[PDB]
């Protein structure tokens, strides 16, 4: 019984490789995608976020969407506390990245008789008024709602949905004033103050940034987070707006673009280029669009992304049961693996970590299954059609990127160990896809964080300062790769690894690959 | 417009593919496939010889079947006269190959009028005796053929066939002897010394390895040759007796088993394993069988060759009206065109050098087919139908090929640089057929001329003497490289080449790969 | 029991698939490639005309380059006479088409000595005077050249080359006048009548179409040929101007436009477009390109009338030895084999039929070697690139003709009926090229020819009155096809057989497929 599918590995047709899995073919050690943990209350301690890292947390997310700079920063505190835990062992000290997830913008209705916490219900077939005038900003009833929206009148059109509460309530435009809507209840319910408002298939005015969110962008600058998820990106002029905010001190930082409607979806491929990764945000975009479109709007995005060898996060909803469950549904089961499946670069964690009950196990089950699916790709088709998809570049790097990816499957390596500095070598293997883990080496801290953003990318810090020979140095970092591994358990002694590497010390891209025998 | 019918490159479908062909995509000026030459009377002298190299002439090709051991040493001479008379400017110097050429268990014509270069012109209808009278031996003539196989008598009945010249004659059998035959003219022709006779279907016993056959076998030794080319190999059986014969002093030398009859398509396989190499003869295999088969029996042996990752020889009648023209004919164009499609590692000239009035265009002509065709190769596809062949293997020299012609395709590399000594790494290389030429530098004169025998590789002999540093003297042999691929205009300065070195002296095989650019 | 390379036909890989190409793997009965034979001095009469139909001759070509239009009209007469002679027994009863190969925008030479089927050598090194005067004009011979062209001297310079009988002959220009020209004869060899010039890159202004090629246009509409093989088409204004000549009376006549220089293949797609039909015609194009490219523009002509769904014919030189000789050389055997595979509907014979000394056998070979052919394509492959091809396209004959084909496959049918009238069902179904024999019935003897313009079709001839009853009347052709690929031994009892009808009389097309047993 081979392992890691190796049997399907062989197939000639993607049917022929789904009839060979195995659900006896052990998988390898190494968990090549990216885990996406979102802190909370749940999970914010030292001691749990220890046991985050444990348990296989890679990039610790901050909900910018509530609590105060003071609060945030107290979480990344304790995350970076936690990291460094472990840093007394080189070797098993593991980079953790930090994300700053944006509140973005928003609409919101008013009070309820003047109330917080009072409750009206809207019942099916009804007519509701929506105003803007503030006159009502705080006398919303049955009758009348009003909004945050000042251009609302404007973006959407006669015959459209406007949603209130998650879509909970559901309304359709019958009239349209400068001012106001006339619209009848869809779906009834009950309405409290101050709910969320989503527009289906609107092209909203509303800014790229709020003014909470620069100050949030500027207060993960001086954080020195290593990514910001750009909330309810629209265009690639929103991208442009976060980028400038983040401007030159944090020009090094991964702005990851948060797909969350239809414009969003519609004019994915100018977002896609303006950004430097993209997140499949399920929740919002399952809001806005129907539900029964986001598997596709799911796959365009990972495969355009895979296309790109730009990273892409899968998020929202995966294993929700378990907030009050040790273990997940079948279909969260699924969820994870096809995603694993389809290309994702890392998967996410939302409520689950945040405030459920079972945070580690929800961590550990997505360990599990992204193993699993790692395995069960079928890389060979997958090389082929991505390297068919790219054929128009002659790059070096690629070359060298492509050649090293085709000699780990040709003589299985264990490994693939990358001395990188920027990450920019690593992270065009990645996008070939090996099957073995990519264990890149660089002294750059920052650049290790961000790795993780990439599929099969396991980054190691080196703590050692320069050789006077450059040739002993990068032997060095690559020994250090090598007892990593060792120690991770990738590969023993014997196994072996392809080493890329620059020829010299200004070589500008591992344009030196080499097979290899692991002491 | 492109270049090398790169457009063409670029298809999904074979279809595609064939349908952007361009006439006006030009070729690279580095021909891959090898070009064999039959020395004889047109082509034995120093000076033709030395037009002959120039023109494109890799291997010389020495037939046993024609003039004495006396004849062939002298050639040989000339052969590594004109050869050597290249050896002062290293850099436009070129190996030359040596090969014998087997009797085998055939059936040979005498001797018009007592000249190896004689011949008669038959006539329809007319009347052939065929003696065995060996007061004919090198009496033949218009009026009596004399034949070296004693039994044929009882092996031919009246009214059989009898071919004479791969088919070129057929005779048909009137009365019988004892001691001879009486044969009818069937149709008109000229008439040698020394001619093949097929009898198909017949039953002639004829030992796999002749007095003669190790006679000739160890001369080739005494002559120091590269190859040899054993005639009508039928078994695996018939592999391992000569190399029996050619013994330890001859280790080295290389077996091509020549399949001319229908034991030797039937065991294809096992001879295939046994050889070094083999030669589809299309002479005598045409008489053997059916015309109108010998083209699947062609594609099949390349195909099991370029699968097994082995030299074949694609030869005979390539380039037939040639012996007497000037231009040959589309049909010949065609052939060669199709045999390096099909996969050859080399192609052959036989009648065309060794006796006709055209030989030096002969081997120019080959020359373009050959560069042309291998530019309309459809690398993309090839590459991952070879790979897909010999997936089971795991070799590490293997991955490191696969990563280098990868490489290659992806940034277009000018060349291929490898240094080796066996010539083993460098075998590997082509087998998976990159598009560009490989450089093969070798301190290995041998290794240096055995390597014509595969797809690809231009060989350059290292005289230099070995430097201390190992690091250096990887440069100094590099550097040679660099130096001929400038020379013989196969890239120029800031053209980018693949190389494929060790990493340390004894390294094994060619573990280290790096893209370069050219000096 | 192997047949029909069906092994093969289930490889996965186009590698694979020459691999497993065997031997002794025998071809079925019938042969696809339609045959086209250039009637001449050697095959005029009609004797000799009932053995070549008998022989797989499926269509006459009748070159106006040569001869008078009565010498033609008689060959005609010869040739349906032969034909008919068959009518007898309609079941084997055997159409042949009749075709009028135009003379062009040519230079022509004149009469050797008043006679056309007179030769002259002509000895290398020797002078030769090239002349317009008239009164040389049949006299010509070794020391005098008449020629077509007034002009030449206009268009030729001192030092130049002037190409005679296709490149046969190499004549440089030494010395020239007003009037003639005086060249050294720079190879040797025959020089015969009515010859071809080829003054290649030489601004030649000759005319699309002469009055003389509008007097034989005109001569063959009343000759009823069913088609025309126009020579040196450059470009589709050239078509049209066919097309315009042939007027309406010939509005039915198919139109075959030869590539036979620099323009007609770079024009290609234009001329294709405008064309019925396209024959590659190496001899003329292999002088007026380099001779290295020949197979480049076969290989994308062929191609792209595979895609485009038109019929195009290889031509020229395929075995051009048996002139002379009995059996052609391997070369000459790789290439028909090799034209089969690349896609040709058809083949072609020149001077082995017109004048060589083995007509019959010629023939015979190209049936030969041509089913062995036909069986060695990698159909699975071919259908499914021939659908990529025509994706866009929706028509209803489409789909029946792929699905049509589609199950000939799977079951393996001994063949597909086709009932037709225009024969548009039929070319619809040969395109889509199934491995079994297309039995074209119809009542259409027009259709019927040229039907052999199509690869696999096999036209019967249905002579019965109409029946009242459709079914009856179907059923009955559906008959006449069964006892007639009975008796050609297409089928026995207990086959199975595809069977594409129309519902109703007037169906347009056949829109009814149903698989049915031999009776
Ligand atoms: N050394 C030579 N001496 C004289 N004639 C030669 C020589 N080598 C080749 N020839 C001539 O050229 C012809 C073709 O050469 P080739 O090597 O193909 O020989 P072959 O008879 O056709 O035998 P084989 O089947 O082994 O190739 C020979 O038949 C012979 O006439
Ligand atoms: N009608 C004919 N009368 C006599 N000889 C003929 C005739 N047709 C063909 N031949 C001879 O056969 C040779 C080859 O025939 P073919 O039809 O191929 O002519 P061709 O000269 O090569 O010109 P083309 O390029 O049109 O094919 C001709 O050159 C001619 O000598
Ligand atoms: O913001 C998000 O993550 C979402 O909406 O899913
Ligand atoms: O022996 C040969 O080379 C042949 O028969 O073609
Ligand atoms: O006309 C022809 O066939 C040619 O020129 O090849
Ligand atoms: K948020
Ligand atoms: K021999
Ligand atoms: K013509
Ligand atoms: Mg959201
Ligand atoms: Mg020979
Ligand atoms: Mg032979
Ligand atoms: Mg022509
Ligand atoms: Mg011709």
């Amino acid at each position: 019984i081979q392992t890691q599918q190796l049997h399907a590995a062989m197939a000639d047709t993607f049917l022929e490789h789904m009839c060979r899995l195995d659900i006896d073919s052990a998988p390898i050690t190494a968990r090549n995608t990216g885990i996406i943990c979102t802190i909370g209350p749940a999970s914010r301690s030292v001691e749990t976020l220890k046991e985050m890292i444990k348990s296989g947390m890679n990039v610790a997310r901050m909900n910018f969407s509530h609590g105060t700079h003071e609060y945030h920063a107290e979480t990344i505190k304790n995350v970076r506390t936690a990291t460094e835990s472990f840093a007394s062992d080189p070797i098993l000290y593991r980079p953790v990245a930090v994300a700053l997830d944006t509140k973005g913008p928003e609409i919101r209705t008013g009070l309820i008789k003047g109330s917080g916490t009072a409750e009206v219900e809207l019942k099916k077939g009804a007519t509701l008024k929506i105003t803007l005038d503030n006159a009502y900003m705080e006398k919303c009833d049955e009758n009348i709602l009003w909004l945050d929206y000042k251009n609302i009148c404007k973006v959407v059109d006669v015959g459209s949905k406007v949603y209130v509460d998650d879509g909970l309530i559901s309304l359709q435009v019958k009239q349209k004033g400068p001012d106001f809507l006339v619209t009848e209840v869809e779906n009834g319910g009950f309405l409290g103050s101050k709910k969320g408002v989503n527009l289906p298939g609107a092209a909203v005015d509303l800014p790229a940034v709020s003014e909470k969110d620069i100050q949030d962008l500027k207060f993960g600058v001086e954080q020195d987070v290593d990514m910001v998820f750009a909330s309810f990106i629209r265009k690639a002029a929103d991208v442009h707006e976060v980028r400038k905010i983040l401007g030159e001190k944090g020009k090094n930082i991964k702005i990851i673009s948060k797909i969350e409607n239809h414009e969003g979806v519609r004019r994915f491929d100018e977002i896609l280029e303006a950004s430097d990764g993209i997140m499949v945000a399920r929740g919002d975009l399952g809001i806005e669009i129907p539900a029964e479109k986001v598997f596709l709007a799911q796959k365009m995005i990972i495969g355009r992304c895979n296309r790109a060898g730009k990273p892409v996060i899968c998020a929202t909803q995966m294993l929700e049961s378990m907030i009050k469950k040790p273990r997940p549904t079948r279909a969260e089961g699924s969820d994870v693996a096809n995603a694993v499946l389809d290309g994702a670069d890392c998967i996410m964690l939302s409520g689950e970590t945040a405030k459920g009950d079972y945070p580690l196990e929800a961590v550990r089950m997505q360990h599990l299954i992204a193993r699993e699916a790692e395995a069960a790709m079928f890389h060979r088709k997958l090389f082929e059609e991505l390297a068919r998809s790219s054929s128009h570049s002659t790059d070096l790097m690629e070359a060298m990127a492509m050649g090293s990816v085709e000699a780990s499957y040709k003589c299985l390596a264990a490994a693939l160990i990358v001395l990188t500095e920027s990450g920019r070598s690593a992270h065009q293997v990645a996008r070939y896809r090996p099957r073995a883990p990519i264990i890149a080496v660089t002294r750059n801290h920052q650049t290790a964080r961000q790795a993780h953003l990439y599929r099969g990318i396991f980054p190691v810090v080196c703590k050692d300062p320069v050789q006077e020979a450059w040739a002993e140095d990068v032997d060095l970092r690559v020994n250090l790769a090598m007892n990593v591994g060792k120690a991770r358990g990738f590969f023993k002694k014997g196994d072996v690894v392809i080493v890329l590497t620059g020829w010299r010390p200004g070589s500008g891209f591992t344009n030196t690959m080499r097979v290899v025998p692991v002491p």
